[PDB]
């Protein structure tokens, strides 16, 4: 049954457009559209990667949660392959039989890997989730790991801790365009939310840090932001705290280290999700969770593709995007910031691809894009509408859009009660 699918997209002509490509030949093009043809293939290649369906496939493994989402929607709205193509000996228009069949694949692949058994069974075939609503966690390296993340001596001038820039009561975020760290030093791209960060396949916009322990590594000796010389001299300083010390000695036994400050925060962080959104609370089966306008906006959500990318627990933070995928942004200049995944990959389709930032309380993290520069939700969704899907919306929608957005302030229980 996965051979099915396997046998439907080669069928198709699927791959041509969805592969690395070489130049085709011409008995493959159309005349008077060569160039349209050629940027249909690429555009193709941009949007989805079937390498990564086909190979998820084979190893009998999950299709990642976007793959699903993108092919569920071109399979609904019938968008697959562009119509004009169809009547080429190379590919195959689809019927109503044969996307009813994917479709139907896509939710029984949702349910084996994806649903969770707590949202309200009409629910459970929607490309998003509701975030559990407990991790398993050590308490006593919670503790440990909640005094590290409010503990300024990290920091070379012992003035800046984690919460500098993500504030727990302030949406986990600094409300900067970009982030102040030791002398000054301006940051080069803004601070994302530690709150659901957990949920993430990878951390950082360009996604260089594997989990929440790898990532507690940076700040604390990047000259940008914290600017310690080592966790030597970090250690030195809480090395004087017994408090603090007799604490960590508990758990460690070990001693401080870099592997065990950051282990602690880390094991925090766990604790830093955001469950009972009112989105989640209607996920789970609460009908009134929602206004009518928050549920004209999550079907409008929906329906402009936006959970083709923000899909999955946390409505994104999944997958890596280009900015300006459907229309080249108005970078202005490209920044180092601005250049992305390549930075770690040095592939050439990584360049101005960027984590998919996830858009739980997002409504409390303004200002918004990687730049820092979108000072709305009106304007983030405008943009996105031009740049990542290729259309415009009436005002009504956007703001129909935006309430549903509302929706998914999650309920933070505080650390300390
Ligand atoms: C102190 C120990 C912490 C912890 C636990 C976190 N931060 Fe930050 N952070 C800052 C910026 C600008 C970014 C994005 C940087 C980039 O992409 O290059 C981050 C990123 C994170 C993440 C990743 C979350 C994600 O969704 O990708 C996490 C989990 C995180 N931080 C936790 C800015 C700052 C600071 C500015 C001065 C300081 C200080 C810290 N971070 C410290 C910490
Ligand atoms: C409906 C059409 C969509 C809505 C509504 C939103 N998106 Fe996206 N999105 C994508 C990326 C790669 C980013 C980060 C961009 C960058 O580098 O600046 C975003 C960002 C947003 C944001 C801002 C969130 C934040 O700053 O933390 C919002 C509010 C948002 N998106 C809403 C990727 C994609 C994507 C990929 C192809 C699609 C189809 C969409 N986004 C669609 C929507
Ligand atoms: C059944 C075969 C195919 C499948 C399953 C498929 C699947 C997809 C998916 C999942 C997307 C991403 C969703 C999106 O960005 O809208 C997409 C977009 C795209 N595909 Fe395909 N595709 C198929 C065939 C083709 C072919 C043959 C071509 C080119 C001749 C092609 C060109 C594109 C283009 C240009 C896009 C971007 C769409 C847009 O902006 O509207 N696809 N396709
Ligand atoms: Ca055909
Ligand atoms: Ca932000
Ligand atoms: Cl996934």
């Amino acid at each position: 049954e996965n051979n099915k699918v396997l046998g439907f997209l080669r069928e198709k002509g699927c791959d041509y457009c969805h592969t690395p490509s070489a130049e085709l030949p011409a008995y493959y093009y159309i005349p008077g559209a060569k160039q349209l043809m050629d940027y249909d293939i690429k555009l193709g290649y941009k949007s989805f990667n079937l390498e990564a369906v086909r190979a998820a496939l084979l190893a009998d493994k999950p299709v990642s949660q976007s793959d699903l989402n993108k092919i569920e929607w071109v399979m609904q709205y019938e968008t697959m392959p562009p119509t004009r193509y169809t009547a080429l000996h190379w590919a195959g228009k689809v019927s109503d039989e044969e996307r009813a069949e994917i479709l139907a694949w896509i939710a029984k692949q949702r349910a084996e890997y994806y649903a969770s058994n707590d949202t309200a069974p009409e629910h459970r075939n929607e490309p998003v989730q509701p975030i559990p609503q407990k991790l398993p966690t050590d308490a006593q390296k919670v503790a440990l790991g909640f005094a590290l993340y409010h503990d300024p001596r990290l920091s070379a001038d012992s003035t800046i801790s984690c919460a500098h820039c993500h504030a727990l009561n302030a949406g986990g975020v600094d409300g900067r365009k970009t982030s102040i760290g030791v002398g000054g030093a301006v940051g080069p791209i803004n601070a994302p939310t530690v709150f659901n960060s957990v949920f993430n396949v990878e951390q950082f916009w360009d996604g260089r840090a594997a989990t929440l322990q790898d990532q507690a590594g940076g700040p604390p000796l990047n000259p940008i932001e914290m600017a310690s010389k080592s966790w030597d001299e970090i250690i030195a300083k809480l090395e004087k705290d017994p408090q603090l010390k007799t604490q960590f000695l508990e758990v460690y036994p070990q001693g401080f280290s870099g592997e065990n400050i950051t282990d602690a925060i880390a094991e925090f962080e766990k604790t830093l999700i955001t469950p009972d959104s009112p989105f989640d609370k209607w996920l789970r089966g609460d009908e009134n969770a929602l206004t009518a306008q928050q549920k004209k906006g999550y079907q409008l959500f929906k329906d402009n593709k936006c959970a083709t990318c923000h899909g999955g627990i946390i409505l994104g933070g999944r997958s890596f995007e280009p900015l300006g995928l459907k229309k080249d942004f108005n970078f202005g200049e490209i920044t180092a910031a601005d250049i992305g995944r390549m930075n770690v990959t040095k592939e050439e389709r990584d360049k101005l691809r960027q984590k998919v930032p996830g858009l739980r309380n997002v409504a409390l993290t303004a200002p918004y894009f990687h730049r820092g520069d979108v000072p709305t939700l009106d304007g983030a969704v405008k943009l996105m509408l031009r740049y990542q899907v290729g259309k415009e919306l009436p005002q009504e929608d956007v703001d129909d859009i935006v309430a549903f957005l509302h929706s998914l302030n999650g309920v933070y229980t505080p650390y300390m009660q």
